[PDB]
């Protein structure tokens, strides 16, 4: 079958030019709203909330993790380190690491993520544990942002995101406090405001992480914490036919207006 939301997200999915994948949660009832919601889409810098999470789950069984320094090397540095850069031939604890990868989106910590992990397996072996069967980590930063139509790398599809993000923030995935922590860095992003967010009625509050990539991959996963009602999920991801496209955030925002109003 097709609902009227459901038409509305492919009109606008019509007239972006791109390929819109969406996946709602709603924690009233349980009800689900998807658009392309087993298609695979590249997460891109939306795959650091899965890494910073796996640190967490680690922290579980040690009190002192988050507080443990991990150098930065000059060559550490990629593409996007706008925290990292400031303590190069310095330390950084993985506290503030996930911060700076789940609230400025760098690059260089999601690196230091993933290496504390044992690599982009141990992210993909953390969401298996939590059962997500579908998401893969296969690379580092930055190339896990190719987002090259038809890779299969570095994926996931809107369904096992939105299950996933919901198991994170609303469920027992993770123990209390790192669950109350995941939710406070989400509430703290700096990157999301044209995104989901911008969708939103203003009194709504909201957690989210971005993600960006070649093909004009414009990517918004979020919590969201309707005023006076039972949290939602929300996974809107969007890619385009051409290497050098424009990113459009403009089309979340679009998406999750139209999500918000058939609520
Ligand atoms: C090889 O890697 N290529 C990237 C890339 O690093 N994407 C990553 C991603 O996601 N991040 C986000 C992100 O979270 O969206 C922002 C956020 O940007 C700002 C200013 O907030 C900065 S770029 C980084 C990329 C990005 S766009 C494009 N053509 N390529
Ligand atoms: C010359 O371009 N350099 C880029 C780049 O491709 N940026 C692109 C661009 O502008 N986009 C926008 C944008 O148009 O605003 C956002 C905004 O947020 C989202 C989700 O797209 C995310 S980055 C992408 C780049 C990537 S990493 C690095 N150091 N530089």
């Amino acid at each position: 079958q097709t609902s009227a939301v459901q038409q509305k997200l492919a009109a606008l999915e019509k007239s972006s030019g791109g390929r819109l994948g969406v996946a709602l949660i709603d924690t009233a009832d349980n009800t689900q709203v998807l658009y392309r919601g087993d298609e695979r889409f590249p997460m891109c810098g939306t795959s650091k909330v899965m890494a910073a999470a796996a640190v967490l789950k680690q922290s579980e069984t040690q009190k002192q993790l988050l507080n443990q320094p991990v150098e930065i090397k000059p060559a550490d540095l990629v593409n996007y380190n706008p925290i990292a850069e400031k303590h190069v031939n310095g330390t950084m604890t993985l506290a503030e690491l996930s911060a700076a990868a789940l609230q400025y989106s760098d690059n260089t910590a999601m690196n230091k993520l993933i290496a504390q992990l044992g690599g982009p397996g141990g992210v993909t072996a953390f969401a298996r544990a939590i059962g997500d069967e579908t998401f893969r980590l296969d690379r580092t930063e930055p190339t896990l942002n190719t987002a090259i139509p038809g890779d299969p790398r570095d994926t996931t599809t809107p369904r096992a995101m939105a299950q996933t993000l919901r198991q994170l923030t609303l469920g027992h995935a993770l123990g209390e406090t790192q669950r109350a922590q995941l939710v406070t860095w989400l509430k703290g992003n700096t990157t999301g405001a044209a995104s989901i967010r911008a969708g939103l009625p203003t009194s709504w509050t909201a957690g989210d992480k971005t993600g960006s990539g070649d093909y004009g991959t414009t990517n918004d996963i979020a919590v969201i914490w309707p005023q006076g009602r039972a949290p939602l999920v929300l996974v809107t991801y969007f890619t385009q036919p051409q290497q050098n496209a424009e990113s459009r955030r403009d089309v979340l925002a679009s998406a999750a207006r139209i999500i918000a109003e058939g609520l």
